[PDB]
C-alpha cells in the first residue's frame, strides 16, 4: 500500500565510461514486491538528471547496476530509488565520482596451438584490459628471424585467434601482437615458435 | 520458424571479479522476438560452465553484459546464447579472457563545504577506482594544526561525507581520509582549513 523506502548505496566503482554501483534492497518495500530500479546520474554541473529503469530480479541476482555511456574524467552524482506496484519511493542520498580516463590498452596474453599442418601455427588470443575504451583492431607482425616483415595483419576486435599457414618449413618465426583503440597502441605482446621439418 | 544463430562478443573488458562483455546481437528469425540472451563462462580448466540470463531489452539498450562473481588473475571462457519463442540459440564460440588482481584502492577526493555552524565544516567524498575490490571503510583522521591526531573515525563504504562540528572558532584544521578494501590502505587524502571568528 505504500511506497518504498531508499535503496542505500554501498559502492561505487567508477571506470572510464561506465560505473558499477552496488547497493541493498530497500528496508521498506511498502507492502508490494519491488519491479524495478531508477537509477539517476548528473554530471556536477548539469541540472537535469539522466535515468535509466533496471529490472528488480537481475539487479538483485547481480547486486549490481551499471551506468553506461559517461564520459571519461568527470565528476557525477548518482542515487536510486525502487518503484512497486503503487508507485516510485523515495531516493537514496546522492553518492559522488569521477569516471577514469582513457588510457592504451594492455597487452593481450598469446598461446600458441597446432595449426592443419607442420608449416602453420594457431595463435589463441587471451584478451586483457582494454584501457577503458573499446578494442577497435589487433595488429598482428610476424618473420621468419633475420629476414623481412610479411605484410601486417588487421583484426577486429572480436577475433578469438588468428592463424599463420603456409609458412617455410625447419624455419624460425616472431609473432607480434598489439591491441588497439581509440587512444592508441599497447605494448606488442610476443610469441616465437619453429616449423616442423617435413 | 526456428531459434536465432548465435550473438558475437565483439568485447570482452575484465576488471577483477566481473567482465563487461559486449556483442552483436543475431537476426530476429522465426517471426519472434529475442526475449534473453545467456551467458556461460567457466574458468579454463575446469569442466562445468557457469550461467546466467539477461532480458534483452535492457542488454539492447546498455550495449553489455555483465558476469559477475569471477576469481581474480584467473583465466576464464566466455559464450553466448540468444532465447526467443521458439527456444535457446546455438552458443557462439569461445571467447577467452583474463580477469584483473586485486589492487589497493585509489585514495579518494575531498571538496570542502561549510557546515552547520561557522565552526564545522562539511568535507564530501568524490569516490574513485576501489582497486577492484569493495571499499570495507574511510579512515578519517583530523586535527588543529600542531597538535595531536584525533583519534580516528571509522566511516562505512555507503558514507558521501564527512562532519566535524564542535570545533575551535578562528582555528586551523587539517583532515585526512584513506579508502580501505582487503587488500589494504591508499595513500591518503589531505584537506586544511580554517574555522571562523
Amino acid at each position: 500500500a505504500d511506497t518504498p523506502s531508499s535503496p542505500s548505496i554501498d559502492q561505487v566503482e567508477p571506470y572510464s565510461s561506465t560505473a558499477q554501483v552496488q547497493f541493498d534492497e530497500p528496508e521498506a518495500t511498502g507492502g508490494v514486491p519491488i519491479l524495478k530500479y531508477k537509477a539517476e546520474w548528473r554530471a556536477v554541473g548539469e541540472e537535469v538528471w539522466h535515468s535509466k529503469w533496471y529490472d528488480a530480479k537481475e539487479a538483485s541476482m547481480e547486486g549490481i547496476v551499471t551506468i553506461v555511456g559517461l564520459k571519461p574524467e568527470t565528476t557525477y552524482a548518482v542515487r536510486l530509488a525502487a518503484l512497486n506496484g503503487k508507485g516510485l519511493g523515495e531516493i537514496s542520498a546522492a553518492s559522488e565520482f569521477k569516471t577514469q580516463p582513457v588510457r592504451e590498452p594492455s597487452a593481450p596474453k598469446l598461446e600458441g596451438q597446432r595449426g592443419e599442418d607442420g608449416n602453420s601455427i594457431k595463435v589463441n588470443l587471451i584478451k586483457q584490459d582494454d584501457g577503458g575504451s573499446p578494442i577497435r583492431h589487433y595488429l598482428v607482425r610476424y618473420r621468419a628471424l633475420s629476414s623481412e616483415w610479411k605484410p601486417e595483419i588487421r583484426l577486429p576486435s572480436g577475433s578469438d585467434h588468428v592463424m599463420l599457414k603456409s609458412l617455410d618449413w625447419n624455419a624460425e618465426y616472431e609473432v607480434y601482437v598489439v591491441a588497439e583503440n581509440q587512444q592508441g597502441k599497447s605494448k606488442a605482446a610476443h610469441f616465437v615458435f619453429r616449423t616442423a621439418a617435413a
